[PDB]
């Protein structure tokens, strides 16, 4: 337990795979019901500030602070949030920073995660699955990535169901600016979320999957261009 006017909390850095798996199981069984407690708040609020040690906490607290204030005004400008838990929030502009690369893959099999990376996702999860409906983006999203072509066939299979382990964005829009990537994309969303309220860049109308989304994959293109293969694929919501 902390000290009093203590900024942190501990994390726990002790089996974590067996938290990882502890997670994914939860998000599973959870489904949309799933929410973090206050305590995992907390610990998604050391998560960030700690990140990258101390010579760069007092940065990152300030920018934990600046976004803390930001989403509890959003609740004022935007009433339907006003139930949301303001860390929950955070989670959501947090993710659209660099701090992504800690949390995407951290529910996927054989990778090793941190105690940082398992706080943000519990915090991001419950974000999208708290959301009002009106959120929820029906239509086409767009995404592209920078991955090899045999991690796509681990994952993706034509005419057979992905259950997604990862944290998986996506465009409303098709924008000429990140033509090209390795991997691309078409997604049918029906309950995937649209962030661009809370992204630091809301012109990227970005919508976010948590991981537990499930898509019937339609089509796999090849090209020996950029991108190599294009998935069509549909949110089973």
């Amino acid at each position: 337990s902390p000290r009093p006017l203590s900024p942190l909390v501990e994390l726990n850095t002790s089996d974590l795979i067996k938290q990882k798996k502890q997670l994914w199981q939860r998000v599973q069984h959870d489904g949309a019901q799933f929410r973090s407690t206050p305590e995992e708040r907390k610990q998604f609020k050391t998560a960030l500030i700690t990140l990258w040690g101390e010579q760069y906490r007092p940065e990152r607290q300030q920018r934990w602070n600046g976004m803390m204030q930001r989403m509890a005004q959003m609740k004022w400008n935007h009433p339907e949030l006003k139930y949301m838990a303001t860390e929950d929030l955070v989670a959501l502009q947090a993710w659209t920073t660099d701090d992504y690369e800690v949390v995407q893959d951290v529910l996927e099999k054989e990778a090793r995660p941190t105690a940082h990376g398992l706080a943000f996702a519990k915090c991001i999860i419950s974000a999208l699955h708290s959301l009002p409906e009106e959120y929820s983006y029906q239509g086409t999203v767009f995404t592209g990535e920078d991955q090899l072509p045999d991690w796509v066939s681990e994952r993706y299979q034509e005419r057979s169901i992905t259950t997604d382990r990862r944290f998986f964005a996506a465009s409303e829009t098709k924008n000429a600016s990140w033509q090209g990537m390795a991997v691309e994309w078409e997604s049918n969303s029906t309950t995937g979320k649209r962030i661009s309220m809370f992204s630091e860049r809301p012109n990227e109308q970005e919508v976010l999957f948590p991981p537990g989304t499930r898509f019937q994959v339609t089509r796999i293109e090849e090209n020996e261009t950029h991108p190599r293969l294009k998935i069509y694929q549909s949110q089973i919501a």
